[PDB]
This record gives structure tokens, C-alpha cells and sequence, in this order.
């Protein structure tokens, strides 16, 4: 708690502290840069970024070459991250799972699939696994440690819920134990509790028509400010717009 | 009328009367079950349904193999019906016409295309025809029982508004008589007045991106709670979610 | 200013002045009419239009054969214009750029790409170019009239932002001068300031699923009443609906 | 702020919350374990750890095989980390640079050596680079972007400040721009701001005589509690002591 008195003073600007003290990291796909075909595009855009008010050493340009790799290896480097995603219609869920991770605040612990069969607790306990090739088979346990539609002994009776993905947020019926069978060789599966959203990313979507259903349930559909959309023409245009509206995009994030 | 006094008592639960006294019917497409590949999937899910609070003999599993057949033969068996529809982009309107029927409350009478040329009255009088192959040709009549752009005598001058569909909700300019030419051999066309919505279905949509325009007009777009959407991964996952959020889905329907 | 006193007397109707004094212009694509296959469809619909209250000589039918040509040559002829656009997924942005032009109120001046390098001023200053084949390459100037990632001398170093389009609304980082290189032979590029919206069109969209992002930025998404959507079945049905709901559609425009 | 009233109540124990809720991670070098020569040393010590009050699944044993690799790949896994370092006199600075990283709280951003010549701001802005082989050459710029004792064009005139290290905290004259030339192939260099110390590690030093100068300047010498020293005899003895005084060591860290 804060005291609630309406002094009523708004302290001027806000954008003049962020220009001085914060970093902006732009994530794009390879195809984006390839279409631009210049050895100095990162540089040209940077001078253009001074216009919008970001000092030379301020803006960074990170190249993901696919939504699957980016979804994994996506350690967000800067204060503000605005990631460019161009609609690929077959990869939609890949994209959804990646958005769900960046746009939100995640808390995870490690899981030992080998020794302890687990269970999710609430609408916020999910299993986020990611890596080379993630293949997850599951087997629900009744209150005896016995299978239900499966033999905890032969994984050929398990239920496959992911076949070789690069990022996967698995959801099982809450309050039920499950013997898990991941391909830990190429995958890593961790038990995460959700929450806090992200006051950074700003997934900007290129193409389609969208409406984005990023919930695991069917009941809710959340539309946040850190979820923007741009009409595709050419990649140079996309970047010009991102620059011409940096502050607007940053203002939709913060901290 | 009810008395409006704010006694202000909410009577506890609500979900503990529906668990005891109601039935839940899950409609899915063949492909859904085929991908699951287990002889006991209906059973496993049922035990999982006890968790969410539905007694053994409570939940039923109905298999439509196509949106066209389901759209016809779709006599809703249970108290609560939640129908799973997975995006098929060419069938969209087939899907729209089917949604329009389940999600809403319909009143129909039979039409004799042979002896009496009809007319729709308001934004709620529509002609819902369905069957093997529904092919409807129409001919608008001026106030003399004469064609307008057609000869009430030769159907080769009629205007075709449906070419072999499995479910069709036809709409004509309100307040105008029309000689109708349906292929009654394989089709049945009935005159329906709309209305009451449905406090049951809950069309859950798999895939795409959606926004759904289920009005006949251009002016309105209604988005109801009984119109949910899930992000596709695998079918086992879809069902796990439907189970993990049965009550949430049921609560969005009722009665 | 008007006086604000609540006399409170709504003057009756509104639709009975428009029926008498206004004109309605329907724009459709060739494919639309071709599917109808009648030499008297324009006529039949016209008699049907008397029902909804539009005197014989009132309604006009204009045929665009493509979104690209219509986007150019689209001088709106009548008081009320309702344009029918059927989803074509590869042409989306072509469609977006065309919508942005009809649905809005535009102010333009001519640009001489040859003698004066320009700059856009605010989120409302855009460069709308259109013609046979519009190909625009740009070169940002620093405060010296020198290129930034380009040589104002060789257009092989310019940045291409449009490759042969029929309608293009170009957006560059605000407050920066640019030497422009359009193919003026087949294109015309003009400097427009936006604004006033249109109290006429009513782009009615056939097919897809839509949500339409018609802003240049990423932050905003505006959804107006003059942006309607219809579920595709057959073209005859589309027109019947447009007629059966003319007033509803007109009421969503006006003046 | 907290209220400062001297209620004067100390709440008992402190160690009985840490025993229940926290994890202890012991880092040692390979040589340490090799000298122990038992397949069950990790296990024996664990039972011994119950004595000091740490439940079975509580303590973890991580093996760094060198100060250089550990310095890189040293993602601290547990709540409390106590790292064992045995004096190697040629690697002193390697050790100093590693201590400086664990014992302290670090904030970093990524640097693009290719496109932007940087500068450090205060006694707390340092360049921490680490990897396979880190070789950093520097070239100070006067206020013109011109070299000072170097040609920003030929790196053969640069000043080498690190020749193939595994962890390097580089320090340059504050407030001066520098064109940097790292061997990014095998190295990664990031711009870090220092600060917060670490309320965890507890570098325990084996051998020598020490006094440790972990500042970049010459003026200060900080000696913290999270910087302990043990007299070498045998490795088994070292671990016995670490166990016999776990709480004492933990108490010198916390949170
Ligand atoms: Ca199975
Ligand atoms: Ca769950
Ligand atoms: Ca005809
Ligand atoms: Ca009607
Ligand atoms: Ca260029
Ligand atoms: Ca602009
Ligand atoms: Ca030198
Ligand atoms: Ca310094």
C-alpha cells in the first residue's frame, strides 16, 4: 500500500526516461532479413531509431530462423522485446505455444519422468517441455498407481499427446497422477505454474486475419495490448512502421 | 413476474445439482476418434469424468462422421451437448448453417413446394432444408403470381440458391412470394421461425483463427458464450481439456 | 454550436427521406455476376428493391472485375455505395489498401518525385500511389540530403517497398526526408493526409473468417459499422440478403 | 519502509525454516572427487547431512572440472550454493574473475561488436565476456570516431587485453568509446552493470595463504562473509568440515 490521495500531479513525459535508460530488442525471422537484402539494414534502421529517440548503442537485432527454434532458445536479451511473427498457417499452434511463453510470466521446476509420476494442480499448472524433438506419451493413474486405459509397464499403451514438437505446453485433467514418457534424449519437460504476464514482448503478427486463442480452456479468450497485428506488404515496410511507432509499441509494454 | 426484493441470498453451488441430475453428450468427428486409436478411450475419459464430478452412467459419446451428416441427423440426445468441430476451410458455411441450428432455438412447419408458393415474414423467418442432396431454385412473384426474371412454368429460368447441400438455411427478400423448386426426392424443406437460443450446445471450435459470422444479415455479429474455441495440438489433448474444464463449459450453457 | 436543450422530440422515420431523395450503388466483382447467369438479374433485383423502398430509377449496379482495378478506378458514383468483396486470401493487403481508401475520407496533393525528396508528418500523412504497375523504391536522407544506407545517385541501393501493385498506401518513418523512385510511367504517387471517415461505403465481406486490421500501426485496431460481413453460400443469396437488409446497411452509413 | 518500533522480539531459530524449505548445492573440482575414490561418497555425505538437519532430497553435488569451465557454465542450481576452490597459483586471476561473478549480483545486455563501438560509464559498468577462447583487442576512440594509437581499420594496431581466456571481466578508462575486436566465434561479450551481491555462494578457498583482491581498482579491498577459507589436508576432511559447519556457512549467505 500506497496512500490513495489524489494530488493529482502527473509527472511529465514517461517516454523520456525510457529513451535514456532502456534497451530495445527486435526479433525477426530469417526470411524477413533475407528479403531486405542489404548489408546495412540493421544500421540504417538504427539511425532511423534516433529519430524516435533511441541513442545509438540502444537497439539490438536478434534473428530467429524459425518459430520452433526461437520458441526454445528465446532468452530475451533486452529490457523491451518486440518479436515479429509472420503468419505460417500450418505452424499456428507452434506459434500459440511460443506466444503463451513470451507474453506471460512463468515459474518452473524440473521433473524426473523416470522416478515420480506427476499431476497438475490448477488452471495454472502446466507442463512446458521443449527441445530438438519433443514426443510426450501419458498414462493416467487411478488412486492405486494403476493405469486407466494403460499399463504403467508398456508405453505402447500410453496416450500420445505430442509428436516431435520444438515447444509444447501440455495440459492434463487436473488432479490426476500420470506416468509420463517423454523422449528426454532430445526433450526437456518442466513443471510450470503461470501468472504474471509480461510487461515487455509485443508479439506483432504479420499476416492472415487473426484473432488468437491463447487459452488452454474453451471458455476464455484473452486479448492483451502486448499482442499487436500489422498488415503485410513488404518487410522493409514492416520495419519502417515498427520504427515509426516504437514508442506506441513500447508504451503498450513497460518494465 | 417475480418479486424483486434483494434478499440477497445466493443458494450455494449450482454445479452440485447438475452433477447429480444431468447428462453430458460429447459430439466429435470420426477423425477425432481414429487419431486416438484406443478401444477404451471412451472408458478412460469416463473415469476421468468422475474427477470433475459426473457419475459413471452420466456421460455419452456420439460420433458424427461429417459436418454435413451431423448437421442433418443431429438429434441432441442429452441434457447438455458440447459438440467438437475442427476447422475444415472449404466447409465453413456448412459449419455456419449447422451452428446456426444447434446454438439456436427453432420453430418449424412443413412446406408444400408443389401446391403453394411461399414468403418469409421477418428477420426471423427462414427456410431450413436438409437431407441427402439439397438443391433449391427460387422464382420471386410480383403481386400477380407472375415471375420476376422467371416463368413460373419453366424451372430453367429459376434462380439457384443452393446446389446439393446437406443443410441449408435459405434467406429471401422479406415480404415477397416465391415459387420454390426443391429436389424433394433427396431434400426436405421446412419453414422456420427463429428465436430462443440454446442453453445447451457449446460448439467448441478446433482450429484456424476464428471469428464466426453466424448472422444472415451484414449488420450484426453475435458472439455468445455457447460458442467456444480450443487450440489444436492432438485430439487426446482436446478431450483432456474438455474434461479438465467440463464445468466451465457446462456453466456457459444450462437447462 | 448547437443549442443543447433536450426538447426531446425525435422527428419520425429517417428512412423515408433517404428512399425518396438518395441513390444506392452496388459494387460487385465479375465472378459474382457470372455465377448468376441471367440477362435480367440487375432488373429482377431492382423490382425487389422497390419492396425495401427504392424507386425504380434509384439503384445502380457497377462491375469491378478485380480488387486491383476497382482499387484504382473506384470513383464512387452514388450517394450510398455498398461494395461487395469476396475473400481471396493472396490479395488480402490489396483488399486492405482498397478498404482504407473507400472507408475513409482522404485529402491529397501531387508529388514530384523528380525534383523534391519528401517526408510524412504525422500518423495521418501517408503516400497513396496507384496505377498499372506501382513499384516504389525509397532512400532515407539524413539532415544533409545524403543517403542512409543508400546513394541518392544509384537507385540500385534504394529500398524497395512495393513491387508492382495496383494500389499502395506507403508508410515511412515520420519526420525523415526520402528521395523517392517510383515508376511514374505506369504509376501515380500522391501525398495524402487522412481523416474523415466515410459515411457511405459499407464494405461487405464475403468469406473467410475475418477480423480486419486496417491500421498502419500495430497498436490500434478499428472496427467500424461501415465494415460488414456475410456468410457465403451462393451469389444469388448474397444479393437477396443485401436487398432484404438495404436499410439496415444504409443506416450503418448516411450522408 | 518499515516501521522502526523496537518491539524487540526476536522470532526463534531461523535455521529451522531453511532446513525445511531450502536446497544446498556443493560445487567442487574433479580432482576433489577423484581423491575420494568411492562410488558412494555423495551418498555417505548425504546421510551425514541429515545430522546437520537437511532432509534426504535436499543436498545436490555439482562437479566442475576446471575453474575455467565452471566460470562459464556455472548456472547456479540451488537456493544455496557453496563452491569449493583449491588454490592453483597460475590460475589466480581466472579464479578472481569467477569469484567476482558468483559472489556478486550482475545485470547484462548484449553487445554487437560488429556494428557499434562502445564505452563503460561508472566504476560499475564492466564488460564480462566468456566462452571457449576469449581474445579481446581494443581501440580507444577520440571524439571523432578516430583511433588513438590505432586505426579503426586494421586490428593489427589494436591493444590486446585478453588472450584466450574462459572468463574475462574487462575494464577500460571510463567515458571513452572503443571499437572492440573480440573473437565472437568462440567468445561472447556482454555489457554488465554490477551491484547487488550475493546472498548465496560462499566461495570456500582451499589452500595457499590468501587475501583476495577482487576489486578492479587499487584503492579498495572488500572482504565479505561469503568469502571463506579452509586449511587443506585431504579432500575427505574438507567435506567433513563443510558438513560439520553447514549452518555456519549457510548463515553467512541467505536468500
Ligand atoms: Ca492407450
Ligand atoms: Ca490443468
Ligand atoms: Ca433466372
Ligand atoms: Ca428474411
Ligand atoms: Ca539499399
Ligand atoms: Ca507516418
Ligand atoms: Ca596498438
Ligand atoms: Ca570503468
Amino acid at each position: 500500500p500506497i496512500t490513495g490521495s489524489m494530488d493529482t500531479a502527473y509527472a511529465n513525459s514517461t517516454q523520456e526516461e525510457t529513451f535514456l535508460t532502456s534497451t530495445l530488442c527486435l526479433y525477426y525471422p530469417t526470411e524477413a532479413a533475407t528479403e531486405i537484402n542489404d548489408n546495412s539494414w540493421k544500421d540504417t534502421l538504427s539511425q532511423l531509431f534516433l529519430t524516435k529517440g533511441w541513442p545509438t548503442g540502444s537497439v539490438y537485432f536478434k534473428e530467429y530462423t524459425d518459430i520452433a527454434s526461437f520458441s526454445v532458445d528465446p532468452q530475451l536479451y533486452c529490457d523491451y522485446n518486440v518479436v515479429l511473427m509472420k503468419y505460417d498457417a500450418t505452424l499456428q499452434l507452434d506459434m500459440s505455444e511460443l506466444a503463451d511463453l513470451i507474453l506471460n510470466e512463468w515459474l518452473c521446476n524440473p521433473m524426473d519422468i523416470t522416478l515420480y509420476y506427476y499431476q497438475q494442480t490448477d488452471e495454472a499448472n502446466k507442463w512446458i517441455s521443449m527441445g530438438s524433438s519433443c514426443t510426450i506419451k501419458v498414462c493416467p493413474l487411478n488412486t492405486q498407481t494403476l493405469g486407466i486405459g494403460c499399463l504403467t509397464t508398456d508405453t505402447a499403451t500410453f496416450e500420445e499427446v505430442a509428436t516431435a514438437e520444438k515447444l509444447v505446453i501440455t495440459d492434463v485433467v487436473d488432479g490426476v497422477n500420470h506416468k509420463l514418457d517423454v523422449t528426454t534424449a532430445t526433450c526437456t519437460i518442466r513443471n510450470c505454474k503461470k501468472l504474471g504476464p509480461r510487461e515487455n514482448v509485443a508479439v506483432i503478427q504479420v499476416g492472415g486475419s487473426d484473432v488468437l486463442d491463447i487459452t488452454a480452456d474453451p471458455t476464455t479468450a484473452p486479448q492483451t495490448e502486448r499482442m499487436m497485428r500489422i498488415n503485410w506488404k513488404k518487410w522493409w515496410q514492416v520495419f519502417y512502421t515498427v520504427v515509426d511507432y516504437v514508442n506506441q509499441i513500447i508504451q503498450a509494454m513497460s518494465k
